[PDB]
């Protein structure tokens, strides 16, 4: 599924992401913007062979099961394939994890290098939220 900025931004909303960890909505949407256009079935080959799924672009490395990643973890207790769902709950609640871990959102690169600092608000403007 391919959402909507303000559909996204809604369900992440309702979702609980919203200042989760300190982190406003428009964080949540800019980083999904740029990790995957807001599509949920996206996936990445990332260089080490794990590969990164759904709107998050969450990491096999650590986060998910997908069977292809020697010595990795899967710290979210899921397949990946889960955070390609049209439903994002899989894909949120192990976010929630993954901003947890000790370095916020600069767990997500795109975030750092293209939402971190800017005005992430504009990504939520308009929406009826
Ligand atoms: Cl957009
Ligand atoms: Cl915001
Ligand atoms: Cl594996
Ligand atoms: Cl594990
Ligand atoms: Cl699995
Ligand atoms: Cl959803
Ligand atoms: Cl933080
Ligand atoms: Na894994
Ligand atoms: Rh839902």
């Amino acid at each position: 599924k391919v959402f909507g900025r303000c559909e996204l931004a809604a369900a992440m909303k309702r979702h609980g992401l919203d200042n989760y960890r300190g982190y406003s909505l428009g964080n949540w949407v800019c980083a999904a913007k740029f990790e995957s256009n807001f599509n949920t079935q996206a996936t990445n080959r990332n260089t080490d062979g794990s590969t990164d799924y759904g709107i998050l672009q969450i990491n096999s490395r650590w986060w998910c099961n997908d069977g292809r990643t020697p010595g990795s973890r899967n710290l979210c207790n899921i397949p990946c394939s889960a955070l390609l769902s049209s439903d994002i709950t899989a894909s949120v609640n192990c976010a929630k994890k993954i901003v947890s871990d000790g370095n916020g959102m600069n767990a997500w690169v795109a975030w750092r290098n293209r939402c971190k600092g800017t005005d992430v608000q504009a990504w939520i403007r308009g929406c009826r939220l």
